[PDB]
DNA sequence: CCGACGTCGCATCAGC
DNA sequence: GCTGATGCGA
DNA sequence: GTCGG
């Protein structure tokens, strides 16, 4: 459906799912006005009333009322006054700063630091991750172009390969089941000297991590550790033209026996891994990102099944392989 | 009425 | 110093 | 805020 269908009623939920989130600290009211504009979204009707909305599946009560006062006003008294709250705005402002969550964001209003620049001014009562999303904080906010996904693909692939021709590495998101743009970069990456019950070798992700940063393809680094890696990558840039902006980069290491069952997960959709897990139990299984387990008479889960690829985990469901592009739900 | 609402790795805080 | 809790992001 | 045992 157009966002001018019911685009009104969306953005006023997604304002008011922040406020909950950013300001309230409601993470379960952040989600259900979250869910309450998805299912509008979706609705291929423009909604002329509260109680024609309370009949999808996360409208309620009161979400009916405030649509009711919506379509009658254009607009809504409590997000109107909240919008004009300095203390407020400011506070769900600074959480769109890659590190700055609720609680930092309330900190800082509390002592004055209210905008990028009061920011900017602070650097001392910053911490690292928090200091290199106020640098990029415009960057982040931007979109990547499928094409230069690919290109950051590119070199994903081939520098792995060239660390360990054994590694195994999948780009996966949005961007595996075929979306035109992404938000960032999600890696799964494996190797088969690592099993969950072999060595952890501290080494294989920062073996990959070193030599992404040797060819300057990594240029921040917001946590790192022995499975799991959070960045900031940039593609080289064209001579004589505009830089590309900087991207956010996550490489995780995964157990090869738990691979498939990650990248599956990673891949996603939401939607699409609610319903494959729902008909996995059903069918006597139970779908975790990590494994899938049979589920005895009882309710007991037995030990994890073998998985080599991700048609194995179709399979024992006795479910049709479909592809990433096919996945939206 | 009233509890659930995905979980977990990493960085950092709070307490001992 | 070490252990557990919290914040944060995904 | 919404759902449901
Ligand atoms: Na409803
Ligand atoms: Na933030
Ligand atoms: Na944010
Ligand atoms: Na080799």
């Amino acid at each position: 459906p157009q966002e001018t269908l019911n685009g009104g009623i969306t953005d006023m939920l997604t304002e008011l799912a922040n406020f909950e989130k950013n300001v309230s600290q409601a993470i379960h009211k952040y989600n259900a006005y979250r869910k309450a504009a998805s299912v509008i979204a979706k609705y291929p009707h423009k909604i002329k009333s509260g109680a024609e909305a309370k009949k999808l599946p996360g409208v309620g009560t009161k979400i009916a009322e405030k649509i009711d006062e919506f379509l009658a006003t254009g607009k809504l008294r409590k997000l109107e006054k909240i919008r004009q709250d300095d203390t407020s705005s400011s506070i769900n402002f600074l959480t769109r700063v890659s590190g700055i969550g609720p609680s930092a964001a309330r900190k800082f209003v509390d002592e004055g630091i209210k905008t990028l620049e009061d920011l900017r001014k602070n650097e001392d009562k910053l911490n690292h991750h928090q200091r290199i999303g106020l640098k990029y904080f415009g960057d982040f906010e931007k979109r990547i172009p499928r094409e230069e996904m690919l290109q950051m693909q590119d070199i994903v692939l081939n520098e792995v390969k060239k660390v360990d021709s054994e590694y195994i590495a999948t780009v996966c998101g949005s961007f595996r089941r075929g979306a035109e743009s992404s938000g960032d970069m999600d890696v799964l990456l494996t190797h088969p000297s690592f099993t969950s019950e072999s060595t952890k070798q501290p080494k294989l992700l920062h073996q990959v991590v070193e030599q992404l940063q040797k060819v300057h393809f990594i240029t921040d680094t917001l946590s790192k550790g022995e499975t799991k890696f959070m960045g900031v990558c940039q593609l080289p840039s064209k001579n004589d033209e505009k830089e590309y902006p900087h991207r956010r980069i996550d490489i995780r290491l995964i157990p090869k026996d738990q691979y498939y069952c990650g990248v599956l997960y990673f891949t996603g959709s939401d939607i699409f891994n609610k319903n494959m897990r729902a008909h996995a139990l059903e069918k006597g299984f139970t779908i975790n990102e990590y494994t899938i387990r049979p589920l005895g008479v009882t309710g007991v889960a037995g030990e994890p099944l073998p998985v080599d690829s991700e048609k194995d985990i179709f399979d024992y469901i006795q479910w049709k392989y479909r592809e990433p592009k096919d996945r939206s739900e």
